[PDB]
């Protein structure tokens, strides 16, 4: 069944035993160090046009909490930036730690944030999501960090739905939600080519990591940690620490849209 997780027996360090590409040369996430970032004067701003009504479902698959969107036609689009054409929003999910002092997958100048939100988009010119996974630029992920601060009203909508998907395999209708309401005002970003941070770890992703964090309160973060990685018919296992350690940067440059 090729089951994997975040534990010592089935974690990141063993993923290559199931998917060789986990040891590839374009793996994510990475540590962003000021010493290896290059300002690209040609980088252009990106934008999004999300239809709140395209949101369909929220689910707990035992590895994270995912909100799924209708991507059968052009409804919710991401355009601009380093991209060659518009991308369709497929879903978003989160990565978080066991406590407020860590949780993000990407790290900036040696600092980690409480969580990392990933909005996954794919290029419709490739016809299907499965085909896009085979392309070096088939998927585009807008990554945003969560920092502890004031409570985020818009984020509560999501947190209020988690009670319906407490365990692995649960799913519930989640309608009328515009993920853009979670975006910080500042749009500065870093971009680089990498992979999915979860198996099969396909190296088909163009990353857009925003510089400015979204703030959320500690009580809000505690709510996320209330999920279980186990199914109803299983002994309780809290869903925390679903982040992959930084991978080698190797022969890649991270471009910044700011000087
Ligand atoms: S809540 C986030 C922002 N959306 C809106 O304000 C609603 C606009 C819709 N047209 C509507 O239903 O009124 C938003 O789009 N933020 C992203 C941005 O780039 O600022
Ligand atoms: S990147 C800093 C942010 N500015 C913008 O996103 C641009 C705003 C206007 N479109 C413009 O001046 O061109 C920002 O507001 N960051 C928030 C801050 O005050 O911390
Ligand atoms: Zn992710």
């Amino acid at each position: 069944a090729k089951e994997w997780g975040y534990a010592s027996h089935n974690g990141p360090e063993h993923w290559h035993e199931l998917y060789p590409i986990a040891k590839g040369d374009n793996q994510s996430p990475i540590e962003l160090h000021t010493k290896d970032i290059r300002h690209d004067p040609s980088l252009q701003p990106w934008s999004v046009s999300y239809d709140p009504g395209s949101a369909k479902t929220i689910l707990n698959n035992g590895k994270t909490c995912r909100v799924v969107f209708d991507d059968t036609f052009d409804r919710s689009m991401l355009r601009g930036g380093p991209l060659s054409g518009p991308y369709r929003l497929r879903q978003f999910h989160l990565h978080w730690g066991s406590s407020d002092d860590h949780g993000s997958e990407h790290t900036v100048d040696g600092v980690k944030y409480a969580a990392e939100l990933h909005l996954v988009h794919w290029n419709p010119k490739y016809n299907t999501f499965g085909e896009a996974l085979k392309q070096p630029d088939g998927i585009a992920v807008v990554g945003i960090f969560l920092k502890i601060g004031r409570e985020k009203g818009e984020f509560q909508i999501l947190l209020d739905a988690l009670d319906k998907i407490k365990t692995k395999g649960k799913e519930a209708p989640f309608n009328h939600f515009d993920p853009s309401c979670l975006f910080p005002a500042c749009r500065d970003y870093w971009t680089y080519h990498g992979s999915f941070t979860t198996p099969p770890c396909e190296e088909c992703i163009v990353w857009l990591l925003l510089k400015e964090p979204m703030t959320v309160s500690s009580d809000q973060m505690a709510k996320l940690r209330s999920l279980f990685a186990s199914a109803e018919n299983e002994p309780p296992v809290p869903l925390v620490g679903n982040w992959r350690p930084p991978q080698p940067i190797k022969g890649r440059v991270v471009r910044a849209s700011f000087k």
